[PDB]
């Protein structure tokens, strides 16, 4: 099997659209790896550039297609080179960006932190030709930076391992598995927008209906409690836009329903007084 | 009529929008199928990766193009590899994604099931020269995962029949009948979203409107029975963008038209009493 | 002037958004037209697919570019065919899919009916070379169903007029007619919708309206009515996305507009009877 | 120098989106220029389609790329033709598609009126080789019609101007001009929609106003100010999206901050008087 | 080193979506720079336009992939063409298009200025073999001129850097410095539209809360401050959508929150004072 040593230059990560589960990964790729030697023109290594190496790989090179897993759409690869060093070894190095997909729970809204990957995979070839020797992440670009609300803290940790599809195992035997790249970029939602405009003017909403428990005037309460309900239901409209559609409960319509059953709370609790 | 064994992988199922009626499935197909026997280099199988294999078509080599019928665009394939076994068997792995389709029925739309289809056809051939021989669908990917609010509960069921299309009897007088697949992925909404943020805030609305039938003040009435008008306007908004553009009705918008309902009968109820 | 036999097959007709004025379609088109006869390999027809029927074309083949006339952006043809008979017919197999536009009035907006054309036209030949002999779209996939809100009552009329082009006087003095083809598919907007949800809560605030006629208190009445104000504002927003920038009223708009009328009847009313 | 007479179809107009300042047009391209005479397979002219004129182009013939420069995007093509008369003419009959861009005041919104431009330049030659001849728009087919809000009035006024680029100066000495062609396509917002839906009943709050300044009760007057304040607040979002970000005032954001302003001296008037 | 003396004419600057930050920029890009003399046909320079430069580049001809790096996606280039001088030098002019970013803070929303920047890059060729010259920036379309609320101020300045990536250092061992290029074009938010919409109605929301400060009806009170968090809540709804997702406080939300605040001051100090 021949090894490549491969490396990921992360140059901008940004437009992280949690409504249908996406991100958005801009940089660039570098494919380094050893074939049989041959002769260049001169000592010089050789420069192929985008739309050229297409007549070396009709020619009989040889280069591997190394797809992304976790990608949405096709990758638009930019410009892209390749070397070929007189002696052997062949780099690819190639601009890559897509938009990568993780499973990202929201358990916790705004103190949110997950993971950024990058699950890559040499589509074509199996571990008996193609297998991934190292990954070293040269993300010093992005390594702490402030992007959007998402504070990348820590290095960026990598992983290599086997992994086996079962759907080739019925048209290939025995040699079905993958070396299989998987890097983690380590990402923490700052809480200071939504802590700012959003969870405190609720509590505001709160106060104010702790006001109409104040208050002294059973009719003119239940006036009072019907603007309430109409300022919550003035909530969840410009809010449903920055959660996806999630199963569970975040705190924050958590926060919502908590003012509507207070708000309810407070109205029974009145007529069940009156009657 | 030469036998093709495919058998289809999904990766993904994600981006089910309702509001147009689509949901984008990605993986991989391959199309294992018997042939002429040919000397490739070596013992070795050869492989052909992408934009390679026009060489090996404009040389005279067969492939079926495997078009699908409920896909709305262009199938974006991305990297694709065609196998050349020595003794016969080629194998056609190629990496597709496209947004598909099914009627799709939201009869009960919290409380929602449907099943997810790949009409796979060949674009070009009948069933007199391709026949499908089987499909296994090896989906151990999302077989029993918890995606979106789609939780995909048992294995996906296959299909093989011959379609007869009609629009190309008066082109083809007897040969016009194609094999084709059907794969159906039963997907059940998860309500819990809907249970938790939109159904129990309208019985709330509606709890509020009991309150306003307890209420004892004529004038004061009216006032609070427009507030709950000026609620329930507020729904059906943010509401609006999540079911589909639906001849009959849901059980949220009857929900909503039985709100509506009862503040009706309030106030002409009211009004009939002080008339 | 070589004969061409068309025939279109409509497979879905979908996202008809009226906002600005376009529609899609999907399915297929058949343009048998005769031509020289050839020897083709064996007596089996041969069948050339996508990206390989260029090489023929390159060769000396004569195959007609069907362009819409309709249809806005490119129309993104799929996979694509054209069989050569050995005798002389040439069929021209392609998949289809473009937005589509209409004049499409919206006098009654909820009783609506319109007609959805496919405007079909050779872009290059003009009517003494290519003349359309006959068209019969066998449309059995949509002939009689219920899509999204668009009920396809009747079949589809079809029309081939030769339409001539003055831009191309200038350039070709006497030769500038083309041979155009116009299908016309009766589709009728669905008003269960519109009437279920819209416009009879719209006679509820007209009803409501009524009741602040009904109002004994001057200064009530003056509050009350500035909520109907408020509750008409809720309209027109979450129902101006529904119909298109139009320069005449609708029935909906009209609704509206009467509703402030009404409020706006009541005010001065009520104002020039206290002063 | 080669002169080209250039001659526009405009076929339809449409999707004036005024927030991000574009609009698209949709037409066909003619441009008719002289050339070296040459054996066209006989008397017939010769017709080459869609991609294979780039056989000829790479065979040594000569076509320009008349690109648009009030474009944003690419102009999508979609097909194209290129005549070839045996005894010099040369016809580039193409189908252009593209959002192109006005500076596009709007002073008054609703009495609107501005001049959609085609602003057409050779990308790659100067006046020394190519200098349009002339142009004749044939724009019969929107010259008289009523499309969206935009009533096309008058026919489609023409320029050719010799347009200097001094970028280039520095690489060309004195061979920087350019043939620069200008069409003026006058059109009028329709006021019907804007008239009938928006400026009315703002007319209705302003006279709410006065109903509160004749109000009776002071806290009352306050109370129903401030539901005014609400009504005025539910405008200027459903029409905030229909006019563009713009650093001076139109007549409809005059007439939202004149009923802000009116309130205001209402409120300001009777705490004034009060105190 | 071969020495490029590039130089970028801007075209237009449109589309500053500052939501999920970016910026469109149209212009045109000149690469002159010398290289080995060759016979062209005749004295003329020979003009080679789009499409057409691949064939000299599969010939053995050298021309450079000058990439962007602060853009986003794929620069859409349009036309391309490329000089070639007799006596050795070669521009290559071609129309770029692309979305470009900057980091772009926000600190005062309304009375902003930011720079616009073009980082361009040699993307194949480092210090060694490809060193910028010099940039002179003839944006003379948009030096003073009203774009959008972008007033364009000042001239484009430039600079000239030598920029070392650490993730070719793996690969190349001493040659991995690039010869970057940076433009900055200085823009300043025009605040006439903020001031005029958002900034003076919130100041009179304020007035508002100084009125029921002044208010005599303790009960009304609370009636009229909940009516006052309801019109606080129809902001930051059409707001929300104008400053982007951003961790600190602009002077806009701040308002915001301020009108917040002293409103919950109001009934906090209303609520004491009735305890």
């Amino acid at each position: 099997p021949v090894d490549v040593s491969v490396s990921i230059f992360i140059n901008k990560i940004y437009g992280v659209n949690t409504l249908e589960q996406t991100y958005k990964v801009d940089g660039y790729i570098v494919a380094q790896w050893t074939g049989k030697p041959r002769k260049t023109p001169g000592d010089k290594p050789l420069i192929v550039e985008n739309t050229q190496i297409e007549r070396w790989i009709n020619n009989g090179l040889w280069v591997p297609a190394l797809e992304f897993i976790n990608v949405v759409g096709s990758p638009d690869t930019g410009n892209k080179r390749l070397m070929l060093f007189p002696d052997g070894r062949v780099i690819y190095n190639a601009r890559f960006l897509g938009s990568f997909s993780n499973d990202m729970d929201f358990r916790l809204f705004p103190f949110d932190r997950q993971q950024f990957v990058l699950e890559l995979e040499p589509f074509s070839y199996n571990n008996q030709q193609l297998r991934f020797s190292d990954i070293q992440v040269y993300t010093e670009n992005i390594d702490n930076e402030e992007i959007d609300e998402w504070w990348i803290r820590g290095k960026a940790s990598t992983h290599i391992s086997d992994i086996r599809y079962d759907h080739l195992s019925s048209v290939q035997p025995n040699q079905n598995e993958f070396s299989r790249i998987t890097v983690r970029i380590d990402a923490v939602r700052n809480p200071s927008y939504y802590l700012w405009s959003f969870i405190l003017p609720l509590g505001l909403i709160i106060a104010a209906s702790w006001s109409v428990f104040w208050l002294e005037s059973f009719s003119e309460r239940l006036q009072t409690s019907f603007t309430l309900m109409l300022t919550v239901v003035a909530y969840a409209f410009y809010t449903s836009n920055i959660l996806p559609r999630l199963p569970y409960t975040t705190v924050i319509d958590q926060m919502i329903i908590a003012g509507y059953g207070s708000i309810f709370a407070a109205i029974l609790l009145i007529i069940f007084a009156h009657h």
